[PDB]
């Protein structure tokens, strides 16, 4: 019926799918400069008559929300992906292989679309943009609205210390902001690269700044030696011992807080993402303090404070004096009332892909996704899309997969959006 | 809520008489819609009143702004006119339910309009409030000298920053000295304030010595 | 026209139910006033319709804009709300008479409002137009090939810059091809434009060769 017409339409849109993904993917859009990517999506939605609005905290970092309006009386469904990408051309503090073409460009070759910015997340975004286009142009009958939500600042960047405001913000100005300012729907599908495996639980997080204290500092010609590490007046040396203790804690933490939900299994992990002590341009006197910055994932049922106290206990056991300061906390959610979306998706999937959906791996259920803000706001939300995971990490999409995903999205909407809310 | 009408005409060409709901002037149509929405608002607060342990929520509705056309060009009436509604929600009401009710009001008048949400925040009843509630009650009973009284509905049916604390899993309640500037109070007895500061300090001396 | 009401309340405190004309929300009161003024406007153009040698004036009324409160602060309804009225005047109507009529509508509803004029311009029937009228009529009959008809009422019930000329003792009429934009027309026939150009040229060759 309507389904067959839309599948046909999508078959004939492969070139638009390719072009949209490559054009989007080619736009430099590291978290902090997603503006240009947002502009492209705004103009794309405007050309295709989705009546887009820029919904943003800043005029050059915004979410784009468009709409395919239904005829009335049906459940509405959001499709969502993010505009920001991982690699800034400056990120040589993190990666030894900075500015390799794969991290900054996107291109079609041999039925593949290459580019990390395609995998995460312009590719899945193109998929539902095309799906929405096909739905509209085939004149698919939909009682409920389809909400088209492209968000800035999904990636886990956060302000801290002297790094504040516009340049360093992300999730607070992204999806939750978009939803809170009008992008609401009955359900929400977050399009990310999941290899056609649906997840509807994700982790929360608490970031801790741990600062070890020591001192007194001494001009190098006066440094006392030999001194036991833990007693070293150099905070950097004390921190070195703490790092090992924290790695041991981290090893067990993920086991102890592993938790299996209906929506997937959460294995919450810990990493030390940054360290700094003293400043490189003044090193003649060692520092009396040294700070690490810890990324600690939380299963949906763990209070951030429990984790803070555990880290404080590691410090105390070493006999060290440290400040354990949270500078970020977000909750994770298992979707509730996800069934109508889960089922419409399962049906669409089985039809398009040909077999039942496989269960997602732990990592894809144990990270940040924008399903959290949706679920937080009472909008049952799962994550689903084509391609091996970016954090995998994959480097291209098969155009065939992208088309399957687009078809799955379209069918999901034609099912769910014609149910009564 | 943006009502559509039109087509706009230079004043010397405006068609009259025309029934209000059919007026080409969106402002005239909107005047009718405002009536119906006020009627709806009157019932809405009844139908969605709801009792919670932490208070009785009476969610109210008000039309906080209207605009159509611009004051500095008035020679052709506007084809659209917009009002902006503040609709409170009890913690258990989905904003889409409300949007759909407002849309129904519009449809029943036979009007064409866009009902566009531009803000949504959830309200919460605190969970696991007991330790704070008790530490507070004890300090309060001492200092004020009687059991705490349940709060009026407005104070339970507004926005407070307890919402984000509760949202984030930090059990939270609101409490302090004074009449509600909502409301319309305009002064504080220094004595009441000193009572509040004592209640706060006692509440802390108790609660912060509870083991987590 | 600014209707006053109040006192404003934070939405969770708004008093309901309250009859429209009694609403503390000025927007709600103004909605009822809009209906009354639409009625007044329906009859106004009839009452002040007036025939002149130069055309029949049908002075119309429209509400060109409305604003009350501001859309970025809507949690407390506004104590005042304003509309902006375009009221055409035939050349023999004093603006104060009209202001009084509108004030009368307001008081009959029992509302408090400021009715404030912020623009007044006079309309004119040309005097001593005959030489131009004639020069035009001759050229028109010759180029267009038929006597002129009287203009439709909207086209001599509007603002045109004949007013300033006539005001300043320069007898002036308006004439050209095509339907009125305010109507409104969308195109000109190049053929009509040519006729108009010829009518203009012929009018000048006649009139500019008569003695002052
Ligand atoms: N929650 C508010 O702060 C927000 C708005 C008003 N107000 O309308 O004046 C009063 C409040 C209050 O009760 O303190
Ligand atoms: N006098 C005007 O120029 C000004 C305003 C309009 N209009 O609002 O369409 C029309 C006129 C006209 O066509 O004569
Ligand atoms: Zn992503």
């Amino acid at each position: 019926n309507d389904v067959a017409k839309v599948m046909k339409t999508l078959d004939g849109m492969r070139e638009g799918l390719i072009q949209t993904a490559v054009e989007l993917g080619s736009i430099e859009a590291p978290t902090g400069r997603e503006g240009a990517a947002g502009d492209y999506v705004y103009e794309w939605m405007a050309r295709n008559g989705f009546g887009p609005e820029r919904v943003g905290v800043f005029d050059d970092r915004f979410n784009v929300v468009g709409r395919l309006r239904g005829t009335g009386g049906g459940a509405s469904l959001s499709f969502n992906s993010h505009l920001d990408t991982i690699m800034a051309r400056e990120d040589t503090a993190r990666f030894a292989d900075a500015n390799d073409r794969i991290y900054h460009e996107a291109w079609h070759e041999e039925g593949r679309i290459y580019g990390y910015s395609v995998v995460n997340c312009k590719g899945p975004m193109a998929c539902w943009l095309i799906a929405a286009k096909a739905l509209k142009e085939a004149g698919a009958a939909l009682k409920g609205d389809v909400v088209l939500t492209a968000v800035c600042g999904e990636i886990d960047c956060e302000p801290v210390d002297e790094f504040q405001g516009h340049d360093y913000l992300a999730e607070d100005i992204g999806a939750r902001y978009a939803i809170s300012h009008g992008a609401i729907s009955d359900y929400a599908l977050v399009a990310e690269a999941t290899n056609f495996k649906p997840a509807w639980v994700e982790a929360g997080k608490v970031f801790l700044k741990v600062t070890v204290f020591a001192g007194p500092s001494r001009y190098t010609p006066y440094v006392p030696r030999p001194v036991a590490a833990l007693d070293s007046p150099n905070a950097i040396v004390r921190m070195a011992k703490l790092v090992e203790a924290l790695e041991e804690w981290a090893d067990n933490y993920e086991k102890r807080y592993t938790r299996e939900y209906g929506g997937g299994t959460v294995v919450p992990k810990v990493a030390i993402g940054a360290i700094r002590g003293g400043v490189p341009y003044k090193i003649y006197a060692f520092p009396e303090l040294c700070s690490i910055y810890m990324d600690i994932r939380l299963n949906p049922d763990t209070n951030p404070l429990v984790v803070q106290r555990e880290v404080e206990a590691v410090v105390s056991k070493l006999g060290l004096k440290a400040e354990v300061k949270p500078f970020l906390f977000r909750r994770g959610y298992e979707a509730q009332g996800i069934e109508p979306l889960q089922n419409a998706l399962e049906v669409a999937h089985r039809e398009v892909v040909g077999r039942p959906t496989e269960r997602p791996g732990s990592p894809e259920c144990s990270m940040w996704r924008d399903t959290n803000p949706y679920n937080e706001l009472g909008i049952p939300s799962l994550t689903y899309g084509c391609g091996g995971g970016a954090g995998g990490g994959n480097t291209y999409f098969l155009v065939d997969d992208m088309l399957k995903a687009a078809k799955v999205y379209a069918m999901t909407a034609m099912d769910l959006c014609n149910r009564t809310p």
